[PDB]
């Protein structure tokens, strides 16, 4: 495809964003992979291990709301600008997982309190090795 699927390790549950909304800062949250256009992800690589991830239902990036730099800061989808908020370093855990970690906050892409749940929301925290951390980047 030249798209992905990025699967909590934890849930088994994919990146989304919320109800395929297009709209500058719609909520990115952890849903039941139904292999829809928000759910796929362009990894696009800016060099240096950075990327941008673009959601193939809208063109836009995943975002870390407003650029705050604070555990459990918001993610969201937001047109992109070229932001560090909006580029990711993509790391290999080992173990056929990764972390993504925002550039501007040195903060890992984050399951809130590891909820497996529909809807859970999808925040930036410092990464400390929780399977809510981990994600497994699926060629789709
Ligand atoms: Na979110």
């Amino acid at each position: 495809d030249g798209y992905y699927k990025l699967v909590a390790r934890h849930s088994g549950k994919a990146l989304d964003v919320e109800n395929a909304s297009t709209s500058d800062g719609a909520n990115v949250i952890q849903y039941s992979y139904s292999g829809g256009d928000n759910q796929q992800w362009r990894l696009v690589d800016l060099g240096d291990g950075y990327y941008k991830l673009v959601a193939r239902h809208s063109g836009k990036a995943l975002d870390v709301e407003n650029a705050s730099t604070s555990d459990g800061a918001n993610v969201i989808q937001y047109s992109y600008s070229g932001g560090d908020n909006q580029q990711w370093r993509l790391v290999d855990l080992g173990d056929g997982y990764y972390k993504l970690v925002a550039r501007h906050s040195g903060k890992a892409l984050d399951v809130e309190n590891a909820s497996t749940s529909d809807g859970a929301n999808v925040i930036q925290y410092s990464y400390s090795g929780g399977d809510n951390q981990q994600w497994r980047l699926v060629d789709l």
